[PDB]
């Protein structure tokens, strides 16, 4: 099996220009804050599968890594809220992810926010990544309650320290429910998929990177006439989902004391990870499936939108 | 009776694949750990009777009975939490079964907590087992309280010591509950039951070793064509009432002195230990219960989840 070489398959990250992008404007971000004045505050949304939380990993580990060697610190934090979150539930998870408090005993709302607005100037708090913020809209109804929301303005005002909150696109409804909350986030990007087919563009360059980065030693076979056709007709642009036939392909490989990914693993990896495909889509690797003109449109532009218009 | 011949029979252990699996990834997740840097924390999955407690109790013995022998050490440990646990109460729990402190009458959380932490190092802990993680559940709400997980991320970071937390398969959500302690448990196995009667399976195999390690002497029949079918027809999967049908055949064959375990008491067993079984269920031993096709299927996806589902 050698697990080394299956960790190096799981755990393979390849920077895109829109991930550079935002690692440059969230680096910017913590930079231009003095913690006197006010500060940036940017918001990234990005679709179901897109790699958001590799992002957040790749800069917590390229941030923080040395300084939480060094001590107690902590200098940027990774905060997931819960579902329906209230603004005591949230403040009391941002309290006991941020060093060692108690703080989930007590629940008063008030001397927990006086607590942590002690605790953020203590330990030296740089910046706030909130990856969840899709949770404040309710689930069949369609209000977007404004506590938590509220309550953000609240403790950016007393504490200045910039916040990066995460989400999915349908969560721009929640940043427009409070007008005030919209104008403090200004910087807004959107970590959008993967957008054509027709070759020299991000995703041959990407599959070319990703090859290079399998560990596998003479060649994987991405990023082909071919091969890259099959692989856009499987994963329009949803990274999860291709990186899961990838890696399944991969271990496949393994498992057979095999050359390389080749095209007798990878139809067994396509039938594998074919479960969360949509009714209408077909798999284009199994048979006789002639990759059409009509398979490899760009990702439409509400593409993480659809649980919000589902209702 | 000979309760010797009766404790042989009672007291049968045969190593499945998957047990072995669970025994390489237990010794693995010891070995690896230097008690400087973050351990590897599994976490094992599992449905009702799978053989847990079994494997647990097969390490225990194959790891710590010399140095157990040798002098107080106790290098691994096996923790039943409480229902409902409270932080404090699963706390003071591990204390008293690790080595012997008083630690139960002075429950204040913090100092116990400092207890722990002195003496984890202190008798030489290599290991923790929890054998319970389904507790965290609140029984007739569908909250998981989050307090424990929360101090099990505590004391593991707190002391770097490997943590293999085993559930039923429900405990899932505990784990959904806190995304850092789901980061920190990365390796995940499924114990599930047996699969298929076809025959040539791991199902014949077990038998065949089971049917070795029986204390009768000539045969007991175990794995045949006929005897296999009704078999998986009586216990789909679940070991504990597949090993309660033969213990109960096998004592009952040893009452009235017979040759081997036959399909005279066999019967009476499948009459005795036919009490938890549900509702629609079939017993294949009776008058003339020809075993169907609809009978043989492979258990369901959420074997173990059912009690979440009901609510
Ligand atoms: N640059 C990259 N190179 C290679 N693989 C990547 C890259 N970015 C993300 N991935 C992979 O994409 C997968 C998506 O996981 P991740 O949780 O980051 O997605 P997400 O968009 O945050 O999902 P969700 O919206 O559900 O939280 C991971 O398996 C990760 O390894
Ligand atoms: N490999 C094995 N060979 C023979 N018998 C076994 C084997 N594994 C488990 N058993 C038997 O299965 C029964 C189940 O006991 P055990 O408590 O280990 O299961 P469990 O899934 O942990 O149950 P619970 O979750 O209720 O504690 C025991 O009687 C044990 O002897």
């Amino acid at each position: 099996t050698r697990e080394a070489r299956i960790s190096r398959a799981k755990r393979a990250f390849v920077s895109t220009p829109s991930v550079r992008k935002i690692l440059s404007y969230m680096d910017r971000c913590r930079d231009l804050s003095d913690l006197e004045s006010e500060p940036t505050c940017m918001m990234v949304y990005g679709a179901s599968g897109v790699g958001k939380t590799t992002v957040i990993k790749k800069y917590l580990n390229q941030a923080a890594a040395a300084a939480a060697a060094g001590g107690d610190i902590i200098p940027v934090l990774h905060i997931e809220l819960p579902d329906n979150a209230k603004p005591v539930d949230a403040a009391r998870e941002l309290l006991v992810e941020m060093g060692d408090p108690l703080a989930l005993y007590e629940t008063d709302l008030a001397r927990l926010t006086k607590r942590l607005t002690e605790l953020i100037p203590a330990v030296g708090v740089k910046l706030i990544i909130i990856d969840e913020f899709q949770h404040l809209v309710e689930e069949r109804s369609n209000r977007v309650l404004t506590q938590v929301g509220n309550w953000l303005k609240m403790i950016l005002n007393k504490t200045k320290c910039p916040i990066v909150i995460f989400g999915m696109p349908y969560s721009k409804v929640v940043l427009q429910a409070n007008s005030q909350l919209h104008g403090r986030f200004s910087i807004q990007v959107e970590l959008r998929p993967f957008s054509y087919q027709g070759g020299r563009g991000v995703f041959k360059t990407f599959l070319e990177y990703l090859d290079k980065a399998l560990p596998f030693e003479k060649q994987a076979g991405l990023a082909n006439e071919s091969l890259q056709k099959k692989l856009y007709a499987f994963s329009q642009g949803n990274m999860r989902s291709l990186r899961n036939l990838i890696y399944q392909a991969s271990i496949e490989a393994i498992d057979n004391q095999h050359e390389t990914i080749t095209e007798e693993d990878f139809v067994f990896a396509s039938k594998l990870t074919s479960g969360d495909k949509p009714n209408s889509w077909k798999n284009p690797f199994e048979e006789g499936v002639e990759v059409t003109e009509d398979m490899l449109r760009p990702p439409p532009k509400d593409i993480g939108w659809e649980d919000y218009l589902r209702h």
